């Protein structure tokens, strides 16, 4: 399940564990088959007597031990990774007295797909709350340098994706992993393909028909998610369905045109994301460092 890493063996400090009795938990923010993430008010959390708003992931009753193994690496490795600003970040966790809660900072706006099919209408390429190209491109370079630091530290998303990254204050980008606490079973980017239920439109095709996860495929999903942001939440290879038709063309080299608002320099980005050659690919690293080049020429 982790291709570098082993979150089994990764510690967990008790400097997250907080008490669940000082929680109290609103509306569900997203839920799947196992599990669901919580708006909840964390009171004592400040070391003033104030309260604050944090959103809690949890297992459903529904879940068995494999999600049970599943949500406390996941509490591991965000422990592990610590704080990035391009990061959901971890600001608790209740291990003892019950069922694992992994609490985070709320992200005001939800997430980035989300967020971008309601402003598309309210959209100005040319530089209320009115979303820019130039939003788009310190997106992209968010979410690049939050990627650049997951690989850093030998972290692999396996499902990066527009639905996966949140948006909140002053246009911070944050990438998190709904995971369990996705209705992947309703959601029809994600397709049956043997037992699973996978995004097949953001995987590499060694993902795809080797059922390999490296850097390298995190940065071919980069490239579909450039799509997604550019075309203002469009789902890729519009008009397509994922069948036969689809894994042979992607396997024969097809790849999707420019989306409507994208730079050209962006969409060279993109076709470098979706070498056939995962060597061939850029790092997230590489990318950063073309964005900051975009962003300063603009
Ligand atoms: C509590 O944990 C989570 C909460 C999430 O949801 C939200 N979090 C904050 N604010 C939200 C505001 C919303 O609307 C206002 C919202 O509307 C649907 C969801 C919100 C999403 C994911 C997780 C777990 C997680 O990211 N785990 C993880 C594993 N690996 N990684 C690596 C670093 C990529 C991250």
């Amino acid at each position: 399940n982790y291709s570098y890493i082993d979150p089994t063996q990764l510690p967990y400090d008790h400097k997250w564990e907080f008490p669940r009795n000082r929680l109290s938990f609103g509306k569900t923010l997203g839920a799947g088959a196992f599990g669901k993430v919580v708006e909840a008010t964390a009171q004592g959390l400040i070391k003033s007597d104030a309260a604050m708003t944090v959103a809690v992931k949890m297992l459903k009753p529904s879940a068995h031990s494999t999600e049970r193994e599943a949500l406390m690496s996941e509490l591991k490795v965000l422990s592990y990774l610590g704080n990035h600003e391009n990061i959901v970040n971890l600001l608790g966790a209740c291990t003892h007295g019950g069922p694992t809660l992994v609490i985070t900072e709320y992200c005001c706006y939800g997430d980035l797909l989300n967020f971008l099919r309601r402003k598309r209408d309210e959209f100005v390429p040319y530089k209320k709350d009115f979303l820019t190209l130039e939003h788009l491109l310190s997106f992209s370079y968010q979410v690049a340098k939050g990627m650049a630091f997951l690989a850093s530290k030998n972290c692999i998303h396996r499902d990066l994706a527009a639905r996966n990254i949140l948006l909140t204050h002053g246009n911070i980008t944050k990438i998190c992993d709904f995971g369990l606490a996705r209705d992947i079973k309703n959601d029809s980017n994600y397709v049956d393909k043997g037992n699973a239920r996978l995004p097949v439109k953001w995987m590499a095709p060694e993902s795809i028909f080797n059922s390999v996860y490296t850097f390298e495929s995190d940065v071919w999903s980069y490239g579909i998610f450039l799509w997604e942001l550019f075309s203002l939440g469009s789902s890729p290879y519009p008009g397509m369905p994922v069948d036969s038709k689809f894994y042979k063309m992607i396997k024969e080299g097809f790849r999707m045109s420019s989306p409507e608002y994208a730079p050209a320099e962006m969409y060279d980005i993109m076709k470098t994301c979706w070498d056939a050659d995962p060597d061939k690919r850029p790092t997230f690293k590489q990318i950063v460092q073309d964005i900051e080049k975009q962003i300063s020429e603009s």
